[PDB]
């Protein structure tokens, strides 16, 4: 019940296609920017590498895309079919997840097994340790980076008194840890109160966060690593009990350029400073997913599935298109998506030349792929990927903290770009707008 492509070295991956579910059911709603964007975003990558003749000469990369339903442990339980060759398929890297204590899991168990995985979206500082998770990388920036950043912006505006506000779990309770350790050990960063949103939420919880964050009045910024559901409902509190124009919002890449937490909320939301890493549309896969129909993606046994949810069809015509019958944008993390698929490639390449000298396509000495070698070899690749943006690795395995400074404004509403964050803070504090 997943997405199986034959070939030489077959590359594993993991998607949130559908939502977790309520209460008891494992897998609910369809993911449609979140699932099925980034999943084909991968198989726009592996056909591009097999269709150029100078990355891999007659080597073709497989596939293997399973669903995490959001949760780690239904990621946990499909990360067992890469592994199920040793007593078939024989996986070498896999490409994923997106969240962060999903990764967790996956890079848990797939450490053991030494295979490399390469993450499109997890974030957590808690994965660049060597110790817990030595299989681990990414493309993203950790958030000891985005910490910095936060707290560059923070001294710039001279605001040393601050709040902060969590999601729960992984990316929320770690960015926010990490938050407090630049503040508390560097500088003279002041945190007032460290409050907490619980997985699944009370009715009455969110207007209680709002009471308490108020019984420090002088504390008006709030910096926040919460999802997407949350700030929605936060910004609502905070508008019910007449909050407008008091709190100073800074959200992370979870909030990023999002309108769905803003939207019908623009009040409320006017003059947050928002951060996302440094990121492209490309026009090379939004012409590969116009041109998807259902009779050619076949392949992808959910696209069956996203045709009734994003044209409200029920199997309606089944003769759509996209961009032309419903309302199209390019995924964010589809620029990672792919960049990490050409980082695995590129590793297996450089591989190639080393193991197997002046040879067109595998090698017996490439029989079976070394993944605690392959490992070195992701993090020793060096290339200009989709965007024309270089894409490196620490020793770490971390991306380059790279990232974009948005601000919220009311003109008309849009996310400007205020500022960026590369090593160091570069801030236009000319161009902000408060109410
Ligand atoms: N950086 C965190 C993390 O570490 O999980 C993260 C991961 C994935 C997503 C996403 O699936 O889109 C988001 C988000 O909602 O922006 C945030
Ligand atoms: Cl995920």
């Amino acid at each position: 019940h997943s997405i199986r492509v034959d070939g030489d070295i077959i590359l594993g991956g993991l998607f949130p296609v559908h939502a977790k579910g309520e209460r008891g059911v494992p897998c609910g709603e369809l993911k449609k920017e979140k699932g099925i964007h980034r999943l084909e975003a991968m198989l726009y990558a592996i056909d591009q590498i097999n269709k150029d003749p100078d990355l891999l000469s007659n080597i073709t990369l497989g596939v293997r895309i399973l669903d995490t339903c959001s949760r780690d442990t239904y990621a946990l339980e499909q990360s067992l079919t890469f592994v199920q060759a040793l007593i078939p398929d024989k996986i070498s890297g896999v490409i994923g997840a997106a969240a962060s204590s999903v990764s967790i899991m996956v890079a848990n168990i797939l450490r053991l097994f030494k295979i490399p995985q390469i993450s499109y979206a997890s974030t957590a500082p808690e994965l660049s340790d060597n110790t817990r998770y030595d299989f681990f990388s990414r493309v993203v920036p950790p958030d000891s980076y985005q910490a910095q950043a936060m707290v560059d912006i923070v001294t710039a505006l001279g605001w040393n008194y601050v709040s902060t506000l969590a999601s729960e779990g992984n990316y929320g309770e770690s960015g926010v840890e990490a938050f407090t350790q630049i503040s508390r050990e560097i500088g003279g960063v002041s945190i007032a109160q460290s409050q907490k949103i619980p997985r699944e939420p009370r009715p009455g919880e969110f207007e209680k966060i709002i009471k308490r964050l108020l019984e420090t009045p002088n504390a008006r910024a709030v910096i926040m690593f919460a999802n997407e559901d949350d700030i929605r409902r936060i910004l609502e509190a905070a508008k019910k009990l007449n909050q407008s124009g008091h709190f100073l919002w800074i959200g992370s890449d979870s909030w990023g350029s999002k309108i769905a937490p803003v939207y019908q909320q623009e009040e409320i939301a006017e003059g947050a400073v928002t951060i996302l890493p440094k990121r492209a549309s490309i026009d090379g896969f939004d012409r590969y997913f116009r041109s998807r129909t259902l009779a050619n993606n076949r392949r992808n046994v959910w696209f069956a599935e996203f045709w009734e949810e994003n044209f409200g069809c029920k199997l309606c015509t089944g003769l759509e298109r996209i961009a032309r019958d419903s309302s199209y944008e390019q995924e964010g993390k589809v620029q990672f998506v792919i960049d990490a698929v050409y980082s695995m490639a590129y590793a297996l390449h450089n591989m190639h030349k080393d193991l197997c000298p002046g040879y067109i396509g595998l090698c017996p000495r490439m029989s079976t792929i070394d993944g605690k070698e392959l490992l070195g070899y992701i993090r020793a690749v060096n290339f200009n990927g989709s965007a024309g943006t270089p894409v490196t690795f620490n020793e770490n395995g971390d991306a380059p903290g790279r990232y974009d400074i948005f601000q919220y404004q009311i003109t008309s509403t849009e996310y400007k770009v205020i500022g960026h964050w590369t090593n160091q803070l570069h801030l236009k504090v000319e161009d902000m707008q408060w109410a």
